[PDB]
């Protein structure tokens, strides 16, 4: 026979850390629930408790006694998982021979649908599957206790012995993300899809400065505190996910390496009459062709594909890629949220006209809104890149002067006008402040198209850099969300106009 003693463990789960939004907002919290067990051995000898107990659970009175004849042999099955510390103490109660509790931990999400992709959320197991929940998942978690029973020959619990191991309660994590701005961005995407039949979107905000991302919210987005009919459209966490060829947005990168090539001005003249340019079988073609000379200005306000390709065929693709490389454009972005995409900045050593084209005006490669926000970022931080950070920076990194501070500066001042000048890009406007960027036609990588807005604020001294994707010409839907999500993130920010 088996022996009538046995000196056995039972784990004591540990309470997961807090996550809260930079300003200690709490976003994730652990709620205690309570798990009950049974040892059917036990349980086989108090039938006629089992209606009173299914009932408890909330189990059809059959179903529950079909579970425990099944598993008779058995000396542990679970009963149920995460009912109420009340429901729980309910169930102890009616003394049921053969069940037995556990305390474990479920999370609740505050704020809910307004961040649900950024923090994400916990399986049946309180472990991370998606967003913050799931990058920082082993930090947050922390570590099993342990504890001895004693049981006997058929499995009754008969001591509890002594705890060998405290549980480790998870560490705390404060995000990047600032609340306040979340709201205004999630607010704003939403209101602008919903008023334009558009079903689907992203908006990134960042701190130019500390590489802090401050805003990630999507369209779809969903309730992750019940996730009872949750779409898979909707659990998407498009900012980090979808790759797109970002089109006319990184055309700034393009003007950059212009600027520091040693052989372009800003009032430098191009021709790009008649609005094509043909190289050997391929013709590049404007979207606007009412133009002959253009300055550099111009042809980043009129997004002109020949202005931008003649330049490019002048400093050759090399300098363009190098810019895009090391503003992050197709790079790993460090964030280590598993499954981010990365894209891709295409390379060659022998760049062929069309190929230098198509990267000189973005159809050349394909990037993430992550990325093309960290990209602006470092253009808006007087040329300096800063890694991008998910959670509060407190010590700013050195990061890496990409861009020559005179370059990016005048590089600043011609976005600026992109924004303010006659013929400009006037919905992205922000009243009291210079704001500065670019509108875009993206194409999906996987055609499907997605209206871009790029900038940053205070165009003359940078704070703020943002992206806004919109699922469906010249930012008509992307840049009026950028112009209301800017004119209130710099207010909540206290940026003097």
């Amino acid at each position: 026979q088996d022996p009538a003693r046995s000196v056995r463990h039972i784990a004591i789960p540990a309470h997961r850390g807090l996550i809260t939004d930079r300003n200690g907002e709490p976003l994730a919290v652990s709620t205690p629930v309570t798990t009950l067990w049974a040892n059917p051995k036990e349980l086989m000898t108090a039938k006629e408790r089992w209606p009173q107990l299914a009932a408890a659970l909330g189990q059809d009175t059959k179903l529950f006694a079909d579970r425990i004849e099944q598993n008779a042999e058995r000396e542990f099955i679970y009963l149920v998982r995460g009912l109420t510390p009340e429901q729980g103490e309910g169930v102890i109660a009616l003394k049921v021979p053969g069940v037995y509790s556990i305390e474990e931990f479920r999370r609740f999400y505050p704020a809910g649908e307004v961040v649900a992709h950024a923090v994400g959320f916990t399986d049946v197991d309180d472990r991370g599957r998606e967003g913050i929940e799931l990058a920082f998942d082993e930090w947050l978690a922390g570590v099993p206790g342990k504890r001895q029973v004693l049981k006997d020959r058929r499995g009754r619990v008969i001591k509890d012995v002594q705890v060998t191991k405290n549980a480790k309660p998870g560490k705390t994590l404060a995000l990047s993300i600032d609340l306040r701005l979340q709201y205004l961005a999630h607010r704003e995407l939403r209101n602008a899809l919903l008023e334009n039949g558009a079903k689907a979107g992203s908006l990134v905000i960042m701190d130019v400065k500390t590489g802090e991302i401050l805003a990630m919210t999507n369209q779809p987005t969903y309730n992750p505190n019940n996730r009872r009919n949750l779409q898979p459209a909707a659990m998407r966490n498009r900012a980090m996910i979808d790759v797109f060829e970002p089109g006319s947005t990184v055309k700034p990168f393009s003007m950059s390496a212009a600027l520091a090539s040693g052989r372009w001005k800003p009032s430098d003249i191009v021709d790009v009459y008649p609005g094509t340019l043909q190289i050997g079988r391929y013709t590049i073609r404007d979207v606007s062709r009412n133009s002959r000379q253009l300055d550099l200005t111009g042809i980043l306000i009129k997004s002109s594909n020949v202005g931008i390709s003649k330049i490019a065929f002048d400093i050759g693709a090399e300098s363009i890629y190098s810019v895009m490389q090391q503003v992050g454009l197709g790079q790993d972005t460090g964030l280590g949220f598993p499954g981010e995409r990365v894209g891709n900045l295409p390379n060659h050593r022998k760049w062929p006209k069309a190929e230098t084209a198509t990267l000189a005006y973005g159809y050349g490669l394909s990037v993430t809104a992550i990325q093309l926000a960290h990209a602006y970022a470092a253009l808006a931080n007087d040329g300096k890149s800063v890694p991008l950070s998910m959670t509060r920076v407190d010590r700013v990194p050195d990061g890496v002067q990409v861009i020559s501070p005179e370059v990016a500066s005048t590089v600043q001042g011609m976005l600026q006008q992109v924004v303010e000048a006659q013929g400009g890009v006037f919905r992205a406007q922000v009243p009291g402040y210079h704001a500065a960027g670019k509108s875009g036609t993206a194409r999906k990588v996987s055609n499907a198209y997605r209206s871009l807005f790029a900038g940053f604020a205070p165009a003359t001294d940078p704070r703020i850099a943002m992206v806004v994707v919109i699922d469906e010409f010249g930012g008509l839907v992307s840049a009026p969300v950028f112009s209301k999500v800017m004119a209130g993130a710099l207010r909540l920010m206290n940026v003097p106009p």
